[PDB]
């Protein structure tokens, strides 16, 4: 019963805002390197800061020595993720669906190591199981499976039946199915038993639990990040001009740069945790050390400096200067 | 302004339980016929009893100069229709739903004319269209037309919904999309305006309507058949034996005449109504005659070889006496 201490390191960083049965994942963990999955959905041409959290996250396990599956949602981003989502999300045609799917992929590769040993990066596309599979067998080899009365006190989309002010299309009420046979299909092809994902992602992963347990009978787990919040209440990464995006023909790296240099001293600390791979101990003495400088807090700009690094490599970096 | 009075006649003969305006509808039906739809589900590999007043009050509308559409839900039926039951129906394989499709087609093609003029019947199959619909078209083609908030309150699903005891999947919960759809798609091809079904079909068939309008924006109307009811409250067409098969080698026209002999006093003359084609004005001869010979009453004989002749024809009727 050797029990891996992962993911109180991740607790510790204040990154895990769920997880199911931690002792057991916490055990699992510790028998050996595993297969986990973190999904994105192609909303736009380019990931932005909401995303960033996760996408480190699932880096911070491959560094661990676990194998990190990048999903892209091919087929997930053709429907739309309702949870806690206020209105519909806009539906987009296929083709410009597919051309965001390959920009994603192509910027989420650098973040992990497709080359290294056997925990090297495998890339996925759920457009591969869903783009030709017919309505009857969904329904009926998918749909059987699920409780309509369990889905609608799902706490993601709860509140779009509950209010008037918020309905919800079959369309968008049916992604719960699309993602929880993902994690079955992606247990079942690459041994993923794990899957981590944002804070609104709770009830999408549980789905995926209960449906990999139904179809294969192999327990799997899951784990969110938190919602990434600011002292002062307003919305992270978002600003006048919008969302911070990852890509940089979209913002720029000097933008990107600017962004981290203005956080304020009260989320700096928590932002160094969530946004970089410094150790606890290190953030914990830079916090101590601007406590006591009567100095400007060093903080931002380290923080500017690793993040931009981690997003925009060097060439980011020197650009942020010019 | 002109309006038909068909739909007087079939209430005179209490056979709409319920009807979509039925003001416009009249007035439809006097412009010229009409292409109509009635609908039958392979469950079994025959209809039953339970499948007839509807199945004939789609003959009632080809005698009145009408066109009558016969479809049989090959992808329907590899579904479940959830209305009004109290559990989930069996799956059943697509190779049996395939071969019973073939047998009810068969069987009720003798009960309406494909060959005489401009009214000749149609039948159909939506496995036409769903038998190879791809999943993700279905959910966004269709699906976006469709409220689940909407669709909890159905009546024909609430009370899965509401009592504990009595879950629904997603499967059957997906039901009404596809004959909503079919009431689209016959419009579409055939210029079907008008659908007729079970008592159980309310809502199925709004959602047709509705998707109609919304798709095409073409007015479309629904009729309902009452639930046969017996006047001592038991299960009409429920035997000891099971069900009352419309297939002579699943249930003999001995034994189907024998049923139609049994049949009470209470009932017999409302039951002349819905199963013959006797008139109103006959058949309220035949129960004053009745009422006044002091004879065993003639209604059950006629009412027995009115339904055996339609069911089973004169070889059948034959075959009842010996
Ligand atoms: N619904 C997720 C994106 C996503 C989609 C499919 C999938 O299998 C997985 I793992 C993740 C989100 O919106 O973050
Ligand atoms: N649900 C109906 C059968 C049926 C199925 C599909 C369809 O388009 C039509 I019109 C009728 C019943 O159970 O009676």
């Amino acid at each position: 019963m050797a029990s891996s201490n992962l993911i109180k390191q991740l607790q510790e960083r204040g990154l895990v805002a769920q997880v199911t049965d931690e002792e057991a994942l916490a055990e699992r963990l510790a028998q050996g390197p595993i297969a986990l999955v973190c999904g994105f959905d192609p909303t736009a041409d380019s990931l932005h800061l909401g995303h960033l959290v996760p996408l480190l996250c699932l880096k911070r396990f491959q560094q661990a020595g676990h194998k990190p599956v990048a999903l892209v949602g091919g087929a997930t981003g053709l429907i739309g993720d309702p949870s806690f989502k206020a209105a519909e999300r806009k539906l987009n045609t296929e083709e410009t669906v597919q051309e965001w799917v390959d920009k994603i992929r192509k910027q989420v590769a650098p973040f992990l190591d497709f080359d290294c040993g056997e925990n090297s990066a495998i890339a996925a596309n759920n457009y591969d199981w869903f783009g030709n599979m017919n309505v009857l067998t969904f329904l009926r080899d998918i749909g059987k499976h699920f409780s309509v009365n369990q889905m609608i006190n799902k706490e993601a989309v709860k509140q779009r039946l509950n209010r008037e002010d918020q309905g919800i299309s079959f369309t968008e009420f049916s992604y719960n199915l699309l993602q929880g046979y993902d994690f079955a299909c992606l247990n079942k092809q690459y041994g993923v038993v794990l899957c981590i994902g944002g804070s609104d992602q709770w009830g999408n992963i549980t789905s995926g639990i209960d449906l990999t347990r139904r179809l294969h009978q192999n327990q799997v787990f899951g784990l969110t990040v938190p919602l990434i919040t600011k002292a002062d209440g307003t919305k992270f990464g978002k600003t006048e001009g919008g969302a911070v995006w990852l890509d940089p023909k979209k913002t720029s790296p000097y933008k990107f740069y600017q962004f981290w240099i203005n956080t304020a001293d009260a989320d700096v600390y928590r932002f160094l945790k969530f946004f970089t791979f410094m150790s606890i101990e290190e953030i914990n003495a830079l916090e101590e050390e601007d406590k006591n400088s009567g100095k400007a807090p060093r903080a931002q700009y380290v923080l500017a400096e690793q993040v931009t690094r981690l997003v925009h490599g060097e060439e980011g970096l020197q650009a942020a200067k010019r």
